[PDB]
């Protein structure tokens, strides 16, 4: 029988680890945590970011603006094969939610 347990942001379950070493990294992997029993019948379906308007613990919105005139700090540039668009988006989301000085 299908038993679907939904997890949420702010659970701090999601985490990301970067690979390699402004601060141009080389690869990224995403790790999520389930209260599951390490049993075989289970599948995990992660929301791809950059496809939903409002995502994140702080409910960031895809404003649709492609630029700002001031405010960037600590830029990071992952290299292609190594991270995916969703993976990079997940990385920045987790980062900005743990900063208290980040507005977007």
């Amino acid at each position: 029988e299908v038993s679907c347990d939904f997890y949420a942001w702010a659970s701090d379950s999601i985490a990301c680890t970067t690979s390699g070493r402004a601060t141009s990294f080389g690869s990224l992997q995403c790790q999520v945590k389930v209260r599951s029993r390490e049993g075989d019948p289970l599948a995990v379906y992660l929301k791809k970011g950059q496809e939903f308007t409002i995502t994140g613990q702080k409910r960031f919105e895809q404003t649709g603006f492609q630029s700002a005139l001031s405010g960037m700090y600590s830029p990071v540039t992952f290299s292609a094969s190594g991270a995916s668009l969703a993976e990079v988006h997940l990385f920045c989301l987790l980062a900005c939610d743990h900063d208290s000085c980040c507005d977007g």
